[PDB]
């Protein structure tokens, strides 16, 4: 496994280098090098926007995934078009679960109440930029139940429900259709698990 | 079936103000587009973090079934993580005018000491668009695992790279319980373990 711990790196300070609706921290810090001695001071620029919840809405009776669409800007330059097939997600706040984050998320953009749930896994989006972590959660819902427009207005959410078969989600993966890392990340692990998984929860 | 709703014709980018600039960009995008159920959004600002684009590489040795990972201390990852350094994929930034292939081979040997064999694309993704506009794209290549060991990495960079290598069986169980869980990495690595089989006999054919 890895080599150091936290008792091999002081973080000097932080300086915030931009604060708004999100936060760009510089940390400066110095660290053990493997050869054996002690870095000088490093300056690292850290995209600071808190943690997120994620939901793969699974309905083990039908083999269904439920998908939410919505349009993320910040994909336009790289992508087809800047709307995205995703999961149901959201920003933990303040004293909040992530599993009391994505049943509010999945109520909320995608009008499913869930069942039954199970952790995927829980990863660094990018961590040689962001800080940001994201918990995945595998969520039982039935996906007749799935339809429609949702989101909330007065956040200027717009948000349009897709349902399609397992199997045709993650041919979207493998076509590049679904290219979120949430998704893929969900996607490939319902791909690995959804045996064990339709057999726990039917 | 049908798939996305809209296209770009669908949104009116209206503006972006860079916020900071500094070795990455913060801007705000100002904009308007389609709604689902009709009409026009009114103007919308987002903050999205701009760091450009990057190469990954997974480096598999098909022989040996054995995946080259490499060790860096992550400053960003400290305050949700147990230790700052993380097992990673081999990855660069993408500057203007190179291919991923060609970021990809150079960078495999310059954090890892790896000569890379053939190439295959795996997949390219956001690594968080609600936020940032960075996008990632993974190949797997063919390497000699026997090869790789050491410290790396480009000390006038401050970049301070150790190798390891290990079992594909090994580094998955690792995303399994949590001990590699960066996203590309992730990503990287359950693509393996869905195509290793294949990948191993079309390449030690
Ligand atoms: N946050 C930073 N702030 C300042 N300088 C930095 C930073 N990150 C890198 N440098 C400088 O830039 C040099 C070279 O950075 P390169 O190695 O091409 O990129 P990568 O591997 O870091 O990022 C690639 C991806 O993997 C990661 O997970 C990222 O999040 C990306 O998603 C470093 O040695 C530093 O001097
Ligand atoms: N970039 C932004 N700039 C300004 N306001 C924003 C921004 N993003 C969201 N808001 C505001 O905050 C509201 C709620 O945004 P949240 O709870 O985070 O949900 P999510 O699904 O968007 O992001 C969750 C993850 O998925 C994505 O990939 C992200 O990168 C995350 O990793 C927006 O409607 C706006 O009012
Ligand atoms: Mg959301
Ligand atoms: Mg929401
Ligand atoms: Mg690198
Ligand atoms: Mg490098």
């Amino acid at each position: 496994g890895i080599t150091f711990s936290k008792n091999d790196v002081e973080i000097i300070a932080r300086e915030t280098l931009y604060r708004g609706f999100f936060s760009l921290d510089l940390y400066r810090f110095r660290h053990r090098l493997f050869n054996g001695g002690m870095s000088g001071e490093i300056t690292r620029e850290i995209f600071e926007r808190g943690h997120a919840a994620v939901l793969l809405p699974f309905d083990p009776v039908r083999d269904e995934v439920v998908l939410v669409e919505q349009i993320r800007i910040a994909a336009y330059d790289t992508s087809e078009s800047p709307w995205l097939l995703e999961m149901v997600a959201g920003m933990i706040e303040a004293g909040e679960t992530v599993e009391d984050v994505a049943r509010r998320e999945a109520l909320e953009e995608a009008g499913l109440e869930v069942g039954r749930t199970k952790p995927i896994l829980s990863y660094l989006a990018s961590p040689g930029g962001t800080s940001e972590r994201l918990s995945i959660l595998v969520g039982e819902v039935d996906a007749s139940t799935a339809k429609g427009i949702h989101g909330l207005a007065e956040e200027n959410e717009d948000i349009r429900v897709h349902v399609v078969s397992r199997e045709q989600a993650y041919q979207w993966v493998e076509e590049g259709k679904i290219d979120n890392a949430a998704s893929v990340i969900a996607l490939q692990w319902l791909q690995l698990h959804y045996h064990n998984l339709r057999n726990e929860w039917t």
